[PDB]
Order: structure tokens, then sequence, then C-alpha cells
């Protein structure tokens, strides 16, 4: 779910 950087979305960003 492309935004800020993590861990829940692209492996790179969240939701």
């Amino acid at each position: 779910g492309s935004k800020y950087s993590d861990t829940a979305d692209e492996s790179s960003y969240r939701w």
C-alpha cells in the first residue's frame, strides 16, 4: 500500500 516505509505492502511500505 505505497506510502511511508515499513513492513505491510510492496514488501517495503505500509497501508
